[PDB]
DNA sequence: CCGGAGCGTTCAGCGTTCGTTTATCTCCCCCTGGCACTGTCATCTCCGTCAGACCGTCGCA
């Protein structure tokens, strides 16, 4: 909680970790899947 | 010596024209939705106040 907010956002995105192709279809997958139940 | 004709004014028959509306047809404005190679962290601030106080804050004692 500091000054310039546009920065402590940035910093609150972190360290996540990127998807690659085989990561971002299972998710995909598992969206798909969650929508139907 | 009234009688008639001409003239002045004032109203009832139907006959046309207005005053004000109505839905349909072009032209335009305005808002929500689509785009499928990939493309995954900016941005310059801020200095030669200034003058000292008021105040809380904070690590050292």
């Amino acid at each position: 909680a500091t000054a310039d907010p546009v920065k402590d956002y940035l910093k609150q995105i972190g360290k996540v970790p990127l998807l690659n192709a085989e990561q971002e279809v299972e998710l995909a997958k598992r969206i798909e899947a969650g929508l139907f139940a």
